[PDB]
């Protein structure tokens, strides 16, 4: 647990990268979204000299290739720019009763610290695809209804924040939508 293998801090990257584009963190990381080049990318020598991994070594081309082990970052496909992902703003109601109307749905989105549903429309499944208008707003919304929705009239729901992706990706996930 104490020896100069490199595998240890390979699994030590991911920690700051993972945290690096959390959801309070970028937002509140002007070091990043600060340095943010045209499309959110981020220079990649601005980060590649983070001080994190300035501990790590002073390694160009090698960082880069080791943050493809971030699936939520997509990095240059050059190795000179990279931007961070962090959306998922729709929500996703679940186990909503056929016979359920709109107006019931409606207020199980209702949230505190974020203004009324952007978008709410019926999706297979049973799943009920409501649209936020911003990640932070959603996803922080979601926070909210883990209590609200918990029940309805006495009927315990389920429900997962929708992220959004590749859709010619690779099915080898693990986790089926």
């Amino acid at each position: 647990n104490s020896a100069v293998s490199t595998e240890d801090l390979k699994e030590c990257l991911k920690k700051q990268l993972e945290f690096c584009f959390s959801r309070e963190n970028l937002s509140k990381d002007l070091y990043l979204i600060s340095q943010m080049d045209s499309d959110q990318f981020i220079p990649i020598w601005t980060v590649a000299n983070m001080e994190e991994i300035k501990k790590l070594t002073t390694d160009p081309d090698l960082i880069l290739e080791v943050l493809r082990s971030s699936p939520m970052v997509q990095v240059d496909e050059k190795g000179e720019k990279v931007r961070p992902s962090h959306k998922r703003c729709i929500v996703i109601l679940r186990e909503i009763p056929e016979t359920t109307p709109i107006e019931e749905v409606k207020g199980l989105f209702k949230s505190e610290n974020c203004p009324k549903v952007i978008s709410c429309e019926f999706a297979h499944n049973s799943n009920w695809y409501i649209t936020f208008q911003s990640d932070t707003d959603a996803q922080q919304a979601f926070k909210y209804l883990r209590e609200e929705v918990k029940t309805f009239q006495g009927k315990p729901i389920m429900a997962r924040i929708k992220a959004i992706n590749t859709f010619f990706a690779k099915n080898g996930y693990r986790l089926m939508d």
